[PDB]
């Protein structure tokens, strides 16, 4: 009993469309990955299986590349890990690119695993590769990835008989480029990458009618707007804090298409995103490169230092609605939360609220979680009426974007009940 179906679109390959009208919040599909792996910066910081950042992680005794929070996670991961383990070990000093480790797990899954429910609607076989649109620059990078895969996997895979029938590594990597999902933890931090072939039927819109959220490696696909019968289902492949020009470059470079949506035609929100003096936000955009690199490696004290140099610069400053200033405020907030600097975190967090309202319209999981963070900071600091407003706002959003099937809704409900009990006591 599904409310969605595969169909051949007029000009964007295959897509997913509603078989019946859908309401905001409706669960449309849920999937474990065909294959997934922790990303580089989070390796050794989060559990390889559940992708949570425990304080204590045990590394696998053979390879010592995979780390686990528990015996339970080590066992649930052993089928997925058992053959890559010998490869990671054979290349003891070197570590492969995420894409290479991912495709290794794909190969082992397809060779050794039962048919995956993640492929119910659409299989890895079926995925778009866009090879006839790749630049020769891109094709050259794919060729290098193929040779990297051949090197990394030589201990377990020496020839084609150990690959699925007529499995082509070049085409496989081309598929990974435009069908990889960035797995986010409950705090919306990027922690892993995975393939969800059924979900890969969703085409892109900068104004989508559906949204995905992750609960560990588990993916929930939900409607975030009313959707009519026969209407194509879309998600936004990209970060919302991007101008139309930046979205153009990514959708070209990674997904090989020219976005024609109404937002890109109208340059919707571009002007407000780039307010302030250009030479200032050019420098911030450059600094953000290393800030996000540091954040990807959970380097919070260094993240905070770079952000303070910007937020409290002795030189000219930017409005908080400037998307680069906004990104800096958000990184500083997360840094302060992880360093226990809760007053400072709330200062930065509250500054992001109105910009997030503008740039994450409707029901977007990123805004829901941001508002929940702010409400939780306020609750801990005894600002109950303010916390309650933000916690209910987060619930308004996340009952649509997350739903009862996501464990964070249970946590939010408990915060609401705690905050309400404090307000009632008077
Ligand atoms: C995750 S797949 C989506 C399903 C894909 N259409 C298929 O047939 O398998 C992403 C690819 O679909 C195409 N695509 C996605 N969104 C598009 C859009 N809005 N306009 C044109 N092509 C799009 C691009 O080729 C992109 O690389
Ligand atoms: C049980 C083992 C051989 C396995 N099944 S799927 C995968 N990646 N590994
Ligand atoms: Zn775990
Ligand atoms: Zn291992
Ligand atoms: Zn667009």
């Amino acid at each position: 009993p599904l409310k969605v179906e595969k169909f051949a679109t007029a000009n964007r390959g295959n897509g997913l469309r509603a078989v019946t009208p859908l309401r905001p919040g409706e669960l449309l599909f849920r999937s474990d990955p065909l294959a997934y792996t922790v990303c580089k910066g989070s390796r050794g910081v989060v559990c390889d299986r559940c992708l949570l950042g425990k304080e204590k992680l045990m590394r696998c005794s053979q390879c010592r590349v995979a780390k686990y929070c528990s015996a339970k996670c080590q066992k649930k991961a052993w089928p997925d890990h058992k053959r890559e383990c010998k490869c990671l070990k054979s290349c003891k000093p070197r570590y492969p690119p995420d894409s290479v480790r991912l495709l290794g797990r794909v190969v082992f899954k397809l060779m050794d695993g039962a048919p995956s429910e993640s492929e119910k609607l659409y299989s890895f076989y079926d995925l778009e590769s866009n090879i006839n649109k790749l630049t020769e620059d891109r094709k050259e990078g794919l060729r290098q990835l193929v040779m990297t895969f051949q090197h990394f996997m030589r201990e377990e895979i020496q020839d084609a008989s150990q690959l699925p029938p007529a499995f082509d590594l070049f085409e496989a990597f081309a598929k990974v480029i435009c069908n990889s999902f960035t797995i986010c933890n409950a705090e919306m931090q990027e922690v892993g990458v995975g393939l969800y072939p059924s979900i890969s039927l969703l085409n892109h819109s900068c104004d989508p009618n559906c949204s995905i959220v992750f609960n560990g490696p588990h993916l929930l696909l939900r409607a975030v707007r009313d959707i009519e019968v026969g209407e194509e289902l879309t998600i936004c492949y990209l970060d919302m804090l991007m101008t139309s020009e930046e979205r153009r470059k990514q959708l070209r470079d990674q997904y090989c298409f020219e976005c024609d949506c109404f937002r890109c035609q109208t340059q919707d929100k571009d002007a407000d995103m780039l307010t302030g003096d250009e030479q200032v936000w050019k420098e911030v955009q450059e600094s953000l490169k290393k800030i996000e690199e540091l954040k990807a490696h959970w380097k919070w004290e260094q993240v905070l230092a770079m952000c303070q140099a910007i937020i409290s610069s002795n030189s000219e400053r930017l409005p908080d609605i400037n998307i680069y200033q906004l990104k800096v405020l958000d990184c500083a907030m997360d840094a302060c939360i992880n360093l226990g600097l809760l007053e400072e975190a709330l200062f930065y967090g509250t500054r992001t609220m109105e910009p997030y309202r503008i740039f994450f319209p409707g029901s977007h999981p990123v805004r829901g979680v941001q508002v929940m963070k702010v409400g939780k900071l306020q609750l801990h600091q005894g600002m109950f009426p303010q916390a309650m407003k933000n916690l209910r706002l987060a619930f308004d959003i996340m009952r649509v974007t997350h739903g009862r099937e996501h464990s964070l809704i249970e946590d939010l409900i408990l915060l609401l009940e705690e905050c309400d009990a404090n307000i009632r006591a008077s």
